[PDB]
């Protein structure tokens, strides 16, 4: 069973695990894996922040680990998110953002009742001094350059204007992992540097936490020629974010919005290296539902069935699949998947949080 | 009476007050002045750390302000003081260091029962979240360069090896002032930068704290030619410290030790600009007891009476006072002043803390 668990933790949404041997030792000795993932409360919940993260949380639940959803309200308050008002960030956390992550977990096929939602302020108040001690013990075993290099954890460049709270962010995040006795730290690949610092200070806590980083799902508009020829990739990268609404596919977007956003997305004829459409197939659609991928051509009336995403990338490199039919298949699949979440947020209980907590606070 | 209070807060041990107008506005409106002074628990208590600081605490008590002695155990634990063990630093604080500052306050002529001794850990545990919030609010309104320049608060150079906890020291000290609602921040002139940062973040706390900095009492051995020709003064300065025992006059030193340390001290013939002996007269002896300064020459059998330290510096510039007679007068005066403290620490209750808490912990 052990290998099935590792495969289950190191599945397709996973991009990198540090380290697979440490995870093997942690299962050989019967050790119990605690997991959380940090979420800055910023903007609506889209596919990259919600679906793929919950795809991993569910994959962790099947692997019989403990899962936890962490709402870092202080980390968002440092980055001046949602107007910089702490009370505003706290409601979206306790209200809109938590219910958004739980319905996304149920949508991808997880149990929202089995995971634990922990707010940052309540955790720091519960521990009290132990949190500040962990911060100092981390800061005593790390350098300023390492913290000044781990700015990409929050999605900010090294050249952008700074504040000492943004530097304090990094030991605070490392303190979050140690405070919750988390053995399996999880997040995006942009959250790698802070997790590496956590392993570097395991001497002051008694255990090395294993870091798992999923694939940062890539936005629809990479039509801008940010050609990457080689810090360089970390700064100039662009992904599905919240300042850019038209390139973002939120879990509560109208089917018309999903169609018009998928349609205007970047999709070359045979290119696969940076296609935002096949990435939705590889990291969102197929991981949610593993049934064979069927696209329906127009010019030829035959359907086109592939057992797995590798055969799709084969056929797309051979220019056998027209981009409009792949786009129309992705849009329809995303509509059928998100429709439960859309009903909650637009037609059911979720409307109170989405309509007011997020929009009303916006000036 | 107002001017008598300002004179009483801005007396000879005071080197600089920021700002005298702000202190005048704070007394014109009847505002109440809260005071603390931070103490890293490091080494024995000598004249610079104990006597002159308590001379100001007593001067503050006469000015009818509230006084508080703060034992920054986390700040010493960051600087790896006393072996870096938190529990060891906590006992000297609760035991040796607190009783040392209180008997020094009673020696200079203050009330040890009127001041409040506050430990850092107990304060941070009492406030809990409010302390961490204040730290973030300070760090959000300050830059990294300002914190990277305020390293001299703990007595460390910019070029020396660093740790992120030493940088976090500075917003923590600013958070100490705001957490205790301190309107009159007090310390050495080396503690000026952190107090300036506190005024710079008064926007996030609702009041500008007034900073008072006393004269850093200067060590016996400045015979080394650290000639200062112009950061430069802050790095290369040398003062009465605890790594250098022979240049330090502790409050519990044997009269033989005080004599042999005063005797080998630096004392030019007519120079006054850097004489460690006249500084003991100007900032220690005369402020404690304001009776006319009487030195007794040997070659001429006449005594030499001066109303105040300015006339001493006049006569010393005229080479009318031989350095051995000034040294023998300073040594005898320091012996008669510290003898109450010596009895407590060497012959009375203080021996248990001094003999064991400090020496036993040393390996």
């Amino acid at each position: 069973d052990i290998e099935e668990r590792i495969n289950l933790i190191a599945q397709k949404p996973t991009e990198e695990i540090l380290t697979i041997d440490r995870l093997k030792q942690y299962l050989e000795q019967g050790i119990d894996l605690n997991h959380y993932i940090g979420f800055e409360i910023s903007g609506f919940v889209h596919l990259g922040t919600g679906i793929i993260s919950m795809l991993k949380v569910r994959d962790f639940q099947k692997a019989k680990v403990k899962t936890t959803l962490f709402l870092a309200d202080y980390h968002s308050w440092i980055n001046k998110k949602l107007g910089g008002d702490l009370e505003t960030i706290r409601k979206v956390a306790k209200g809109y953002f938590a219910e958004a992550l739980k319905v996304s977990l149920k949508t991808v096929g997880g149990d929202p009742d089995e995971v634990k939602v922990v707010l940052g302020s309540e955790l720091y108040e519960k521990l009290g001094i132990e949190y500040l001690e962990n911060i100092i013990k981390i800061s005593m075993n790390t350098t300023l350059n390492r913290i000044k290099k781990g700015i990409t954890i929050m999605g900010r460049k090294q050249g952008e204007s700074i504040s000492f709270a943004q530097l304090l962010y990094v030991p605070m995040q490392v303190a979050d992992i140690y405070s919750l006795n988390v053995n399996l730290a999880h997040g995006g690949i942009d959250q790698r540097k802070a997790h590496v610092i956590a392993i570097e200070v395991s001497d002051a806590f008694g255990y090395k936490p294993i870091a798992v980083h999923h694939h940062l799902l890539l936005g629809m508009h990479i039509d801008e020629n940010i050609r990457q020829k080689l810090f360089e990739d970390s700064v100039i990268d662009i992904k599905m974010s919240k300042s850019k609404p038209e390139t973002a596919i939120f879990i509560h977007d109208t089917p018309e919005d999903i169609r018009r956003k998928i349609r205007k997305a970047y999709c070359p004829i045979g290119e696969i290296e940076l296609n935002p459409i096949i990435e939705l197939v590889e990291y969102v659609i197929y991981p949610i539902l593993k049934e064979p991928i069927v696209i329906e051509n127009k010019k030829t009336h035959q359907t086109m069935e592939f057992d797995n995403v590798e055969q799709l990338k084969e056929a797309y490199a051979k220019k056998q699949i027209h981009p409009l039919d792949l786009k129309e298949y992705v849009a329809e699949k995303l509509i059928e998947i998100l429709e439960p979440a859309r009903k909650y947020f637009l037609e059911g209980k979720g409307n109170k949080y989405l309509e007011e907590l997020k929009n009303l606070q916006i000036t």
